[PDB]
């Protein structure tokens, strides 16, 4: 199967640009959430959720569908949170209902990482709504408690190699994980809704102890009050992973220059661009349209 981009019936630039805007305006007022945090990471997340259902070998899953929507996949118990997601994101539908779901799902992970000040995420546009029998089973997302070979083997089946993964995993700089969603309790840093390279930075320089949570599950915690997935752990357990966690630790900058080609990449798998598509958007965040 092929799915082919298809912008929806004229539209261009602006219109997408006015989508990112309701977004980052709802992101920018919505700010109580999550004991302040807001919504960005959780969009984030959903952004992710949705794309990395992708099957590279028979392009099973993946954004172009908008699949979510559907009884299954929205309760996927790997998807557990991400309610608080859709449920942001289902009155800006409402105010453009023209917008395509995986549209929608995927711009606002763009959206919500240009917010909180990330690198620009060029971003297409062109997802197609697809029918409830094409949504992927349960259980394509990866298990948090796995080591390094889980991780890169996962993440094989996205296309992504050991650059793109370590970039896309610093996302964990934002949030946290919440015991009643996945069974881990903590955030991975202090600057929660602010796009850093924290997660590097705390992986190398905090001393962290594995530990049982109220869950049962272990995770590794330090004294400052962050934590680690076993899965994050894993890349500094794996050295071809460490490598590559101390280049970023040590230049934000070349973080959000690779994070930005996974990202955009990750949230465009499984998608055929005709030939005459538009470009990459780049959207304006608030600040540069002066709020
Ligand atoms: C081995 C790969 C990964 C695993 C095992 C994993 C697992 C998890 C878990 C258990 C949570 C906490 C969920 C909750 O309790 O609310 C979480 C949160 C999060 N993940 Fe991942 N994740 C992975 C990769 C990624 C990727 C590739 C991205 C995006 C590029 C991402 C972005 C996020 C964000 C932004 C949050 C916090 C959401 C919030 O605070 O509500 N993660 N992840
Ligand atoms: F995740």
């Amino acid at each position: 199967l092929v799915h082919v981009a298809s912008v929806e019936k004229g539209r261009s630039y602006e219109d997408f640009q006015k989508v990112y805007n309701a977004i980052a305006l709802k992101l920018r007022e919505d700010d109580e959430y999550d004991n302040y945090i807001g919504y960005g990471p959780v969009l984030v997340r959903l952004a992710w959720h949705t794309s990395g259902t992708w099957d590279k070998h028979d392009n099973t899953g993946g954004s172009y569908g908008g699949t979510y929507r559907f009884k299954k996949e929205f309760n996927d118990p790997s998807n557990a949170g991400l309610q608080n997601g859709f449920k942001f994101l289902e009155p800006i539908h409402k105010e453009f209902p023209w917008i395509s779901s995986g549209d929608l799902f995927s711009l606002g992970g763009v959206t919500a990482v240009q917010e909180m000040q990330g690198p620009k995420i060029p971003w297409r546009c062109g997802r197609v709504d697809t029918p409830e029998d094409t949504t992927p089973d349960n259980g394509r997302l990866p298990d948090a408690d796995k080591d390094a070979d889980y991780v890169r083997t996962f993440f094989q089946r996205l296309n992504m190699n050991d650059r793109e993964v370590v970039a896309l995993m610093g996302a964990h700089a934002l949030g946290k994980t919440h015991l009643k969603n996945s069974g881990y309790e903590g955030p991975w840093g202090a600057a929660n809704n602010v796009f850093t390279n924290e997660f590097y930075l705390n992986l190398l320089n905090e001393d962290w102890k594995l530990e049982k949570n109220d869950a049962n599950n272990e995770q590794w915690d330090s004294k400052s009050g962050y934590m680690m997935l076993p899965t994050d752990y894993s890349l500094i357990q794996d050295p071809k992973y460490l490598s590559i966690v101390k280049e970023y630790a040590n230049d934000q900058d070349k973080f959000f220059k690779d994070f930005s080609k996974a990202f955009e990449k990750l949230l465009e798998n499984g998608i055929t661009f005709p030939k005459d598509a538009p470009s990459p958007f780049i959207f304006k965040t608030l600040e540069e349209q002066g709020l």
